[PDB]
């Protein structure tokens, strides 16, 4: 779905219009924010150490494996998604991209099956 581009320090440098669609957020409005704008507390306050930390220690928790974790929209509606993250370098500064999968219909349908 949504994909996502941001540089060493969790700041927003592209956002597709899938993206725009899945948070809420407008292109404008996104670019030159934190990332950790569309994502909920705990994770949210702690988002930057998340970076720094790789960028220091090199050992990745999501890169390269991918997680699901939950995303938070504009109108403070949180969902499920799937977060593959991959490294890349420009202007010889890091960058990463984020690509997003909305596994709200999976998460609906599942929790339905379970009800009935
Ligand atoms: C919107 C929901 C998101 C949540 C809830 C989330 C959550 C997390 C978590 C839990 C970690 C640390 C994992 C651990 O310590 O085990 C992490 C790491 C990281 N996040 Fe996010 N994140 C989200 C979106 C993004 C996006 C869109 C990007 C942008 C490309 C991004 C880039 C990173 C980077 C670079 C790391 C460190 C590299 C790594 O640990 O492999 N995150 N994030």
């Amino acid at each position: 779905d949504a994909m996502i581009v941001i540089d060493g320090h969790g700041i927003i440098q592209l956002f597709s219009t899938a993206a725009e669609r899945l948070f809420g957020w407008s292109e404008l409005e996104a670019i030159g924010q934190n990332v950790n704008i569309l994502m909920p507390e705990p994770d949210r306050s702690r988002h930057d150490s998340y970076i720094s930390r790789y960028r220091t220690t090199s050992d990745p928790h999501i890169i390269g494996i991918g997680r699901i974790v939950t995303g938070k929209r504009r109108d403070g509606t949180t969902f499920p998604m799937h977060l593959s993250i991959g490294e890349m370098q420009s202007g010889g500064e890091p960058y990463f991209t984020g690509f997003v999968r909305d596994l709200t219909e999976h998460q609906q349908t599942q929790a339905r099956l379970q009800e009935l």
